[PDB]
């Protein structure tokens, strides 16, 4: 067993490093010659708010089983992974080190990290992807609290001790740090934005946003507190054992390729426990950039009829066979979880639901897009780029076949070709505003 | 006196129709030869929400005195507000129409006028203007509410009685109808928004915009509720008589040219009463197209906030007021909340500059401006048009020198010509953020080097910073500049 600091770096990234000519990005969508020239333990800017550096973290906390799943990442990027979390870490806390060696190539960079202090790795036979490979993991873990890492991150400053101290307070909540970026091209570590929420569209890729100027507001008076989450990037996060075990640990027939944060988010929320962004813990992680299998395996359990709002958005999942869910079903009436009406209705309420438009975002013509300009009853319309969007490049067509934005509806005001045409208030039987799929008007 | 119907509109408007060659819109700035087409009690849409069409307000309302004030305004748009007044409103609720002709060049406009049921008028003496002229209508007025519109209003079905309902239940409401268009050119009636809150930005003009989605939301229940407003667009409310009366009627020394819902909104809300706007109520509208007036408000309700108005402004720190103590003392004397305390409870959707900001906004290059693209950390930065909606075209230059929207700040990665500028957590430690306005404003410069803000790869990779020079991509000014 060598203590951290004492780990020969240099050995062990040695002889993988990228070979004159050779493509840096190849192995692993990110620069691996910029990844080897870092220091296993470099110097990270502290990203923190200036509250959390003036917190007394309490240390008096339930130990961790640290779990790391990885096939063929980068050597410096998984060491580098694993030495943040033992030098920036109370190594009471660190119960172990859990590496689950996902078939990578050389069994030697998961066995090379062996030597090292509380690092145990276990090998899959074949490749099981990250959900089964955590299953593991998370089933060899001897602590009372797992906290899952991806092989590619760096933890900050005191990132550890306010996740535990949530889910140490109250077992039903599921916490994330503040997800730094690495960049994938020149592995600066950059600060984000304490600001975010995870959510997602209804073709149920994850993504961020601002929290509402309300929600911020409401934040004034202690901004570094929890941030309640609908959904969680699903990389990195710290949930009791005991807890992930009782709600169903992961689905066992994901695959990859397959997204990690999409059926725990719901099941947490729906079967009674909550989903947290802390941003006093920060961790950085390399961003970078068939799949449907996994999406509909969640789609088909946890959202009952809205799921259709899904297959309306990707009709092209309408028929990829997804397999046996039974399990999962007779585990979500095991629990009386709530149904998703209700993650909705109190989770994420600010997700638009559809219902009966004809069709629904930005009017095109290609590179444009209709505007209103700001205008509002009585005003000109417009195009302005496309900008991708929302706001004053958001419509809809109606049942009724309007064309809206808001309660202003694009209405024939003079039916003289080319006069212009006009907002004004929709009325559901006015003629002069019905369109149909076959400014000024032409024929 | 005349019943309305028994009024001979030809008589009245035909003594002032535009003539042969001459401009219709000379005048009144609108077109006055489509207006003399209407009939007095021409059929308009009923613009009202179907949820209206019942509906809810008690048997017993009280009746109001209407107010409207006029300087030459074109007869037929008189006579049909006035028309409109008396058609649409139960007759029972009318105590009176009171017009203040403020020293129209003809008398006769508005006399002739008085032969109509209701009617009765008062004339100025000399040119008040608007605020005092209505002061004038309110202190002659005999009934309980007081209703003013101005003289280019049509009032549509039942427009009345939701207005009367909200103060009969509490008077300390200040109310006003859904303002419906009517074209300035052809006159025809046009729906209006329903989804709009009243609202100004620091520089001090009223503007309207959509609720948030939150409020939206939270009107699912009664999609037909009242909306409390940050400010009245000031032609069209209701209000209790007596409420005017004791929370001071409107600042007499405000002159003809304001500006009317900027004063009474903020005095209206800071000592304790509300405004509301009330959408089965509705009232169309003739829309067509300084200081002093804004000044008496700023100076008397705003406390510090005054000081961004006159940022926005910068030429009104010259402008005489005039004398202020009266309405210093009915604030005192009233107990009025502080304007912090409005723009926290009443309108914390305005976006406020910290104390020690050095400039705020939008940072406008002609008629783009810097927007973050929807992006966050480790993002690239670029232009679009210029939509005053605010969103990812909201920054602002901080006391620590960064250019922050939220709390992401204009990076500088790599002081090489032509690196792409990226999105960070603002760190006040960190000199890479630091940027300073140059020559007049007009240009942004990475403190401490030969490095400007440049637009020229805006649409091919983001924007970069770029040794400084003439070129036009690198001129880029803040909207607001304290
Ligand atoms: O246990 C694992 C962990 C990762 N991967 C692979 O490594 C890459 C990165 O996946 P991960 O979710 O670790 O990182 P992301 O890029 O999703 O943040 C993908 O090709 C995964 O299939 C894998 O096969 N098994
Ligand atoms: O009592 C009045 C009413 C109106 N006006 C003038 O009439 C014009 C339009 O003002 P109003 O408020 O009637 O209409 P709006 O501002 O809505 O167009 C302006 O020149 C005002 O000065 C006036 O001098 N005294
Ligand atoms: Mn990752
Ligand atoms: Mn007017």
């Amino acid at each position: 067993k060598v203590r951290w600091p004492d780990f020969n770096q240099e050995a062990y990234v040695g002889g993988t490093m990228v070979r004159s000519g050779q493509d840096p990005y190849a192995r692993n969508k990110f620069n691996q010659v910029e990844s080897d020239k870092l220091r296993m333990d470099r110097a990270i800017p502290d990203t923190r708010h200036d509250q959390c550096q003036r917190k007394q973290w309490r240390v008096d906390l339930p130990a961790t089983s640290v779990v790391i799943t990885f096939h063929n990442e980068a050597r410096s990027a998984l060491l580098r992974t694993v030495v943040s979390v033992l030098k920036k870490s109370p190594p009471h806390l660190i119960k172990e080190i859990i590496l689950v060696d996902d078939y990578s190539n050389d069994p030697e960079d998961g066995a090379l990290l062996g030597k090292i202090e509380k690092v145990r790795v276990l090998r899959n036979d074949r490749r099981e992807g990250l959900m089964r490979s955590r299953v593991r993991g998370a089933d060899a873990a001897q602590a009372k609290v797992l906290t899952f890492l991806d092989s590619h991150c760096e933890c900050n400053e005191h990132w550890l001790e306010p996740l535990l101290e949530r889910v140490a307070e109250d077992r039903t909540r599921v916490v994330s740090p503040i997800i730094d970026v690495i960049n994938m091209d020149n592995f600066q570590y950059v600060g984000a934005s304490a600001d975010l929420k995870g959510g997602f569209d209804w073709n149920l890729v994850f993504k961020w946003d601002y929290m509402t100027p309300e929600q911020r507001r409401s934040r004034q008076g202690n901004p570094v507190a929890p941030i309640k989450t609908p959904m969680i990037a699903g990389g990195l996060f710290v949930m009791d054992k005991f807890y992930f075990e009782e709600l169903g640990k992961y689905d066992m027939m994901m695959d990859v390729w397959g997204g990690e944060n999409l059926e725990i988010s719901f099941r947490v929320w729906q079967c009674g426990g909550s989903l947290e962004i802390i941003p006093c813990s920060r961790v950085g992680h390399v961003f970078r950039k068939v799949f449907a299998r996994n999406t509909r395996r969640a789609a088909e359990v946890w959202m009952d009829e809205y799921k259709n709002f899904y297959y309306a958005a990707v009709p092209s999942a309408r028929n990829v066979p997804y397999g046996n869910i039974q399990s999962r079903l007779e585990l979500r009436k095991k629990l009386s979880c709530k149904p998703f009406k209700w993650y909705l209705e109190n989770v994420y309420p600010e997700l638009r639901v559809p219902d009966q438009d004809i069709a629904f975002g930005a009017l095109q013509q290609g590179t444009n897009c209709l505007d209103t300009l700001g205008h509002f009853a009585d005003g000109v319309v417009g195009v302005y780029e496309c900008h991708n969007a929302g706001g004053n490049q958001e419509w809809a067509l109606t049942k009724e076949k309007s064309v809206k934005h808001m309660d202003l509806c694009l209405t024939v005001v003079d039916r003289a070709p080319g006069s212009l045409i006009k907002l004004q208030g929709c009325r559901e039987d006015d003629s002069r505003q019905k369109w149909e799929q076959i400014l000024s008007v032409e024929v």
